[PDB]
């Protein structure tokens, strides 16, 4: 489903924040505060979700300085999110994950999302578990930026900070950020002397 | 709507492939053939597109060289494409940009894939009444040689996209169909894949210690 | 559509007004001031169309005369239209074309206005042919009431003097109570709409 | 309605042709043949509507020439028009009309053609009541051999139409069907037509700043 | 569709009056002051109708005398009814016919009365088919004064209707306002009528026997 | 209901003819054998209603001689019926009347001729409420050989129907079935028809003026 | 249908009381007054239903004892049964009844008794057919002073109903209202009752 | 429900014959054979009900020799019968009952022939609410051979029936099949009926007035 | 039914309470005062059903000291029921149970606590048919003072239950009610229960595994 330009869909469930299980969390206390990034991972105790994980614990700072909280969220409980985190990373686990990992145990959050997998007497076709599904809210609690990945395809955080420098870039100076655009790099005005004259300098 | 794991949405349109004016185009003749990479943006004659377009030509070898077809997609007609790549690229033109781009003259193309914007309303007799502009967002697709959607991507107007990310993630989707192996956070062609298995995450995540 | 004595469908889009693109454009703004001749066409950048927006560019005074503001429509948007009327003539563009064209991006000013081409069939929706505008034209009264309509299949252009011509006739209704008989033009003999008008009108014609 | 490029509803109906009454009219019998030119008017013994069909009874070899049927249509009886044309012209009569005038006697004509005036309306107890007269607007139709409705106008009760104009919409529709050219603004039968192509639009404009 | 003990239906249309086009003509004006007596035909110009309104025309005094009010309806515009009373009788027309014609031209009027022939069905695209003509019947119907429908009656095309008839049904409606007396089978003006009770119905068929 | 050009819907009840009671009685016998003139009154042992049926018991000579078939109906039952006619004249009874006349004892017939009474409604408790009485209005219709309804005619309560205008409309209807002359204005047996024509009516109208 | 226990369903018509038409006629005139002995017959002028109204004629008294008006019902014209009374009995006549005799013109308390015979069919349109004959079976109601209905019987047309039942069961209603004692099978007014308890019971049946 | 004049509904329930509980009990078995009086009555263990048991016992004889089967009803389970019959009758049991007594268990039985006590609603909650006991009332029923039902009674639960009227009614009935006699008012086996006709009435009344 | 967090369905029936007929017993009684055991059997005079009724009778005081009332309930009449509490234990009667037996003869309580047997089918003549018997399963609840449903079971007609399962869970849900603390598997009164917490459960496991 299309997020972009609405708000982030409101949610309350549990998460595991410092490791330890808490009630009620949701994006309400980020607004106005800090942008997000949300991101949505299948399955505890699986593959390229640790990784995906842990990535996010590393860079945990640089996303601090851009005043970002990173989220995540998979389906399962939050007890196994706990398990997890005290599991050690060289058994499979993502010990020292210290952000919020939100357990979206009625499968809601997912479906507000538009990441939840499977096919819907009642009967379901594959498995109700989120897709590697990324999205960027800004201070507003609007969704600027969504991504989603089949089950084999890690994401990437450069690209994340990327597009989290884009759209501050944006917000600051009003310039929209062409095609490869990187923090230092030459941006644009909106208008027909600014792509004119944006496109002219690159030849 | 969520296109993951699904075949990509048929059209058929016209398009501009090469400068000309073609009718009838699909992206039915690379299924079994290439991979797809289809992009969405919202106007002909703006700021960013053409951006994105000039940069797709620039890198069409790359995915040339991994059997990637580059397919870029508005609701502008097929004449508006076509006086654009008419247009040399200081006056805000596409001069030179040779992939096929289609005309989602009708919009169904941008609905059925979920990027069009815009909200529509049936008000008392106001017969059908639109919210905003029904253009298309920064919409972007991996399509494999089956037609089934692996990736997708969708920014906000003024947030241009990365032809770094996407030969990335065509990179992850052809390795793990030639080896199996699952691609972990931040990989890239050539670093350390991932057997899907117990005993395989357990081993990766170690060699990172 | 039948909008004959009915109110032209309100609106408000981007337009290109003296070659800049301007946002909110209305007809509201000509209620009570002008007459307005409203015309839809297909394509930016194509063949027929360019040469109406021309002519009705070059007759532009004799409607200014008449109190007829000219305004174009097409489902382009209106990026297109500012590259179009940046075109040199001599290419196929409209430059010089200055009165306001208005962007039908949403497609629901030509469906209002019953022009627009092309079917809608649910299996998704699909669509039999393009959603573009025809070749229609409107004659909208100072009150807002469409008093003419006509709309042309895509290769037949139109003609400046039948829209002028229907304006004088509407304007000689408004102005003496008298209708306006087949073929009538500007300065011709009218009708007064009685028994007795209609029978001295015929009359004349097989006394001269 | 929107008709351009669809086939004319059909119908079959009494009409008046060459002064007598004739049961089950219909354009069936151009599909082939001719061009058709259909105009419905709103009463018998009115005002406007006996110049109209006077003038197109005395226009109809221009017609002819061009393999065009000239149809009129009201939602009187076949009998007001019968009378109608029994009526000398300087009384405001039809006399001498010898084309086809339909009788929509039960307006689904008009309404199938979206030239039906009025607003039907039902009530607290579902009983029908009707704004206005369900009668005729000005509406004239082209309609080719195959069928398809090309040109389209309908105009207001007090104003005229004219013969000039459908003559020229039938000489552009023919001259596009012969040679694939498009007719610009304001084109006459002998002008200069326009091939459909980027070259095309670009030779003919750059000619008229000339010319 | 039955009126009778019913208000006759409402209307206000187009209607040829003195052989002059007036607006706006109903039967309302009628209420409280005169009956009426209003029938249907089908076309202007034909066969049976102009017979049956002339005829009207001619008996027109003998409804004056009896405070009736005398209306014709069909669904012709009313241009066509004022070229038909501007036709001479030796033509078909029917000149000299001063009484209101009402132009009944959506069809309403003959709808709510419930005379109107043809048949109405919709078709699977939205539009309206229609087997045969939606004209009105040889219909007629006696409204007293306050708007009550007391006798109706409708004919076939062919078959035109009888001015005694309906005078008669006018002075059986009038007996029965005045004297309370029902009015037995055929019944005219200065005859016997009855008193609607046992001994009443008793004693009119005993003198009958002689 | 309008009935006029569509067939007389069909019944089957109880009825007495000659004084008997029989069943099964319907207009089906008389399809292609005799015209039919159907009336109903409301109520057996009443007022007007006698005097209607002792008075076609005393033409029915004259409808026999047309072949038409009187039939008579209410909605009371056939032994209401068969007393009635066991009832002396003087005493307000139908004593003679021998033609059929039915028992429309559901109300059925009379429902489906357009002709019962009352008002109908669904109540608080989807009770079904009556206003008035289901009885029939004077009705009377005229059903040719083929069961197809020609004339109908319906009077309230306190008016008497008239068997001259049966009769007349009876030889109006024969008439045009047999020359296909339509029957003007007041028109009777062995006065002038009118052929239906521009011609015809333009000659039938001509000489009533001069005469 | 059921209606032991309910109020018996309110009517208002035309009835013949002591051989006169009379308006309105209704059961309300009788709540905390009288009990009433309703019965409905199919058809005047026929074989069981004299005998059984004359019969109700004769026995009168003993439902005037017994604080019990006696209506008779048929869904024939109150003339039908003015005509009725005002036939001699000995040429099968109901001369001399004179309780009143209600005329359901309508069917409508026919229906809402539950004793209208025949069947009715309905289809799209709403056109309406009849198996049968929409008459009443000979059905009888016993109403206490309250309206509420107290026992109800329905027979075919050809079986006449008893006197001697209708009178038992009146004694057995007015017997278990006035002494709160149950009238056991077969109960006559002086015979022994019995407590409705399970001593009461037990007692009464050992001393059979 | 209205059961005259027509069959009686079908069931198949467990019941108590002769003292033993038995499955797969209709009247099915005794069509074509038997007429059948079925009685239905609310509560096991309780008053009245007893009585009208063991009457009904006792009059065993009376229907047999009329080709009558007895059988009782109630919405009580089989067990309850089963109990009730092994219980002596100086406890208020119904010891030495031997006709079948059906265990209306489902209350199907009762509902489908009408005597059912209660109203169900159903609410916004969607529940199922039931106001009063849903028990039979005092309700009889005469079957005749073809399994048409020919006479129904329900009594209020304290007003006990009467063996006498149930054999009147069987009398009647017997005796119209017999002899095509109507039964009037009060008649009883062996006493005077009467000819369903015009003169079968007028005589009957006859013989009554002067006699 | 799934009861479990969610209050027990009202209901307000006549009963037999100490072996004497009462009306409107209902469970409201025992909120903010006791426990309720709430168990449901098939059918009166049958077989598996004494022998837990009577149990039940022989365990009351266990119920008593644990503050819980003990009420039956089945689709049986109160009179039915009243019979069997009169009836001698060694001939198969339940005489000397004193607490409730709710008498449920509407079948509403059972369906509301999703105990009763059978389906139900609506019949092309809007009838309701039957399969099967409307009678209730073993069902047992146990409903705190709050009126919450705690602990259901449902058993088969040929299974019986168990009292010591009934206050083995009566005696866990007043263990947790009171000390917070939730009991594992099989616990009893005495036994070591359970902190809910990581530490909780690691230390409760931490000493089976020795023992
Ligand atoms: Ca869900
Ligand atoms: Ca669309
Ligand atoms: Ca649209
Ligand atoms: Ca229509
Ligand atoms: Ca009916
Ligand atoms: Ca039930
Ligand atoms: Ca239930």
């Amino acid at each position: 489903m299309l997020l972009i330009g609405k708000p982030a869909p409101h949610f309350s469930a549990n998460a595991v924040v410092n490791g330890t299980i808490v009630p009620d969390f949701s994006l309400d206390q980020f607004k106005g505060k800090k942008y997000v990034i949300l991101f949505f991972y299948p399955k505890d105790f699986t593959f390229v979700c640790p990784t995906e994980l842990i990535g996010f614990q590393e860079a945990l700072g640089e996303f601090d300085k851009r005043d970002v909280a990173v989220v995540g969220c998979s389906t399962d409980s939050e007890f196994s999110h706990w398990a997890w985190v005290n599991t050690p990373r060289d058994q499979g686990g993502i010990q020292g994950v210290s952000y919020p990992i939100v357990s979206d145990i009625n499968k809601t959050i997912s479906a507000d999302y538009g990441v939840l997998a499977g096919d819907e007497n009642v009967e379901v076709n594959g498995e109700l578990i989120a897709y590697r599904g990324l999205f960027l809210i800004d201070k507003d609690g609007i969704v600027r930026h969504q991504l989603i990945n089949d089950f084999p395809l890690g994401r990437s955080i450069d690209e994340a900070i990327r597009v989290v420098d884009a759209l501050q870039h944006f917000e600051l100076y009003g310039e929209v950020c062409p095609l490869g655009w990187h923090k230092g790099e030459a941006a644009m005005t909106p208008s027909h002397e600014g792509v004119a004259s944006y496109l002219s300098k690159l030849e």
